[PDB]
């Protein structure tokens, strides 16, 4: 599933991201532009042979298991897969738990190169929330 802007803004309000560890709706809707252009079935192969996604774009070196990932780790308990339902509910319930492992949203190089210290209000602008 592709999101609109406001529609992935309600959905991400609607399940708890909104001020979570401290970052506003509107970094978490900037991440997702920017990792996945909005898109639940977004994928991407890392170098080291990791994959990374969903609409925050996980990684499977540390995060989900994929399988594919020789001595990697599955530290929110999911089968990658499930991080590329229409449903943002098990990439939001791992991103809770990536925000919290000591970085906050530096855990997303988009995040931190695109979206960090922005207008991020910006993202959440027109949107009922
Ligand atoms: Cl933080
Ligand atoms: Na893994």
């Amino acid at each position: 599933k592709v999101f609109g802007r406001c529609e992935l803004a309600a959905a991400m309000k609607r399940h708890g991201l909104d001020n979570y560890r401290g970052y506003s709706l509107g970094n978490w809707v900037c991440a997702a532009k920017f990792e996945s252009n909005f898109n639940t079935q977004a994928t991407n192969r890392n170098t080291d042979g990791s994959t990374d996604y969903g609409i925050l774009q996980i990684n499977s070196r540390w995060w989900c298991n994929d399988g594919r990932t020789p001595g990697s780790r599955n530290l929110c308990n999911i089968p990658c897969s499930a991080l590329l339902s229409s449903d943002i509910t098990a990439s939001v319930n791992c991103a809770k738990k990536i925000v919290s492992d000591g970085n906050g949203m530096n855990a997303w190089v988009a995040w931190r190169n695109r979206c960090k210290g922005t207008d991020v209000q910006a993202w959440i602008r027109g949107c009922r929330l």
